[PDB]
């Protein structure tokens, strides 16, 4: 048995619905209280366990309120999460990988015992909006221990990272302005190493601001890929592989599907 397996049985509704089968709770983080970025929100389900845990960045000019569905939206689905306020919203990206890092620290280290207790520090994430996808993808890059990235319409003046060895998911946005997915997230999917795990979805008839914007795609597919990568969970390959490969909905699904199961 999977020793970190948590919740019921995956469907294709119960990831799309607005709420995951788990109560959530919160803590703040005060500016004060964190050492290394901006304070934030830690989303932790109310049920008693170990989870993985997960920081979540905001993008350029962004704070942790243009986050906040997505921080809650994955915490009940048995994760703790923070999202975070940056140092300030103007912080370059490879500084953002430093303050998710420091995220990652406080709610296993310096958060409230009702927090770390419900945390298994060996399992851990990171995800980004914009410069903060692009901090996602520079952390990864650093600490190859980590479980899973999940850069969202990411920005980075670097596109090369053949460096990466985390599962990595890359949502673009087909209509992004911003950050183009031909000259973003494109050219980094693609100079990712071929041999680890990873997958490309681009949303149809979508903006650059899609991630802040409550989102039954990027939540389900967000929370499915932290559940294979975070929890070791095999009940959701099925969601990932083949995967969407959807007008509307997707305009392309790219991986290197199954994942060695």
């Amino acid at each position: 048995a999977n020793p970190y397996e948590r919740g019921p049985n995956p469907t294709d509704a119960l990831l799309e619905a607005r709420s995951g089968p788990f109560s959530v709770s919160e803590e703040n983080v005060s500016r004060l209280s964190a050492s290394g970025f901006g304070g934030g929100t830690i989303y932790y389900p109310r049920e008693n366990n170990t989870y993985g845990a997960v920081a979540i960045s905001p993008g350029y000019t962004g704070t942790e309120a243009s986050i906040a569905w997505l921080g809650e939206r994955i915490a009940s689905h048995g994760f703790v999460v923070i999202t975070i306020d940056t140092i300030t919203t103007l912080d370059q990206p490879d500084s953002r990988a430093e303050q998710l890092n420091a995220a990652l620290n406080h709610m296993i280290n310096r958060a409230s015992s009702t927090v770390r207790s419900r945390i298994d520090s060996s399992r851990l994430a990171v995800m980004g909006h914009s410069m903060g996808g692009g901090g996602s993808l520079r952390l990864a890059s650093q600490r190859p221990d980590l479980k899973a990235a999940i850069p969202l319409t990411p920005w980075h003046l670097n596109k090369n990272w053949s460096s990466v060895t985390v599962p990595t998911l890359i949502i673009g946005a087909d209509l992004d302005t911003i950050a183009p997915v031909a000259t973003h997230a494109k050219p980094f999917y693609n100079s990712l190493p071929s041999s680890i795990s990873k997958a490309y979805l681009e949303l149809d008839g979508a903006t650059h601001f899609a991630p802040n914007i409550p989102n039954k795609i990027i939540g389900k597919y967000s929370v499915a890929w932290l559940k294979r990568f975070v929890d070791n969970d095999t009940r959701y390959t099925q969601f990932l592989c083949p995967g969407p490969r959807l007008f509307g909905e997707v305009e392309e699904y790219r991986s290197t599907c199954p994942f060695y199961p």
